[PDB]
C-alpha cells in the first residue's frame, strides 16, 4: 500500500503564466505538502519566457540545475533587478516580490524548479 | 538578493544536498539527488530516515528513466515522471535501472 503518484505533471496556473504550470508536488498530495513544486526541461525554453513578472503570497526558490555545472543559465528579474544564476543554483524569491524568468542557456536535462513554501 | 551556489552540500545520512533545512533562515524540506546516467550501480543500501522522503523521479522526456524502489520487502519499478511517498521508519532505498543523461531522482525529506 505504497503511495504512488504518476500523473503528472499536474497543469495548474499560476498567476501571470501563459500556460498551466507542470507541478509534480502539490500541496494536497500525501495528505498535504508543505511545498507545491513545479517546473521543467529548460532545453526548449531558450529566450521564450514562460510568465509575464508575477507575485506569490508564498516565498519561491528558484532550483537552476543542469547534468554538468555551468550548463544551464537563467536571468530572474527581481522588482526591476536582473540576476544571473549558473547551475547549479538556489534563489529565494520573497512572498510579494515581483519577479519571472528568461531562459539564457540550456542543454537537455537542464531544470529549473520553482518550489512554493507554505509558510 | 539570496542566491546559493555552493551546491551540492555533501551531507552524510555523503548525498549532494540542494535544499538544506537551514537554507534561508529555515526550510521544512531538504532536498538531495543527482544525475542518474552515471547511476544505472549493481547495489544499493537499505536505511531509514526519521521523516517522510519523497523520491521524485525525472527525465528530459517522459519514460527515458526506469528505477526500483525497495520498500520494505516489496520492489516497485517506476518510470518517470514518478513521485513515491517513503514513510519515516520505513527501511528502503532504489536502483536505477535506466537513465538518459539529464535523469534526476531527488530525495526529498518532508519536515
Ligand atoms: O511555475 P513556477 O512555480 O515554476
Ligand atoms: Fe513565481
Ligand atoms: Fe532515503
Amino acid at each position: 500500500d505504497a503511495e504512488i503518484v504518476t500523473a503528472l505533471p499536474v497543469p495548474l496556473a499560476v498567476a501571470g503564466h501563459h500556460q498551466p504550470a507542470p507541478f509534480y508536488l502539490t500541496a494536497d498530495m500525501f495528505g498535504g505538502l508543505p511545498v507545491q513544486l513545479a517546473g521543467g526541461e529548460l532545453s526548449k525554453l531558450v529566450g521564450k519566457p514562460v510568465a509575464a513578472p508575477h507575485v506569490h503570497e508564498v516565498d519561491e526558490l528558484y532550483f537552476l540545475v543542469s547534468p554538468e555545472p555551468g550548463q544551464a543559465r537563467i536571468e530572474v528579474h527581481l522588482d526591476g533587478v536582473r540576476h544571473e544564476l549558473v547551475s547549479p543554483a538556489v534563489m529565494r524569491i520573497p512572498a510579494g516580490s515581483e519577479h519571472c524568468f528568461l531562459t539564457l542557456e540550456a542543454t537537455v536535462g537542464s531544470y529549473c524548479f520553482g518550489i512554493l513554501v507554505g509558510d
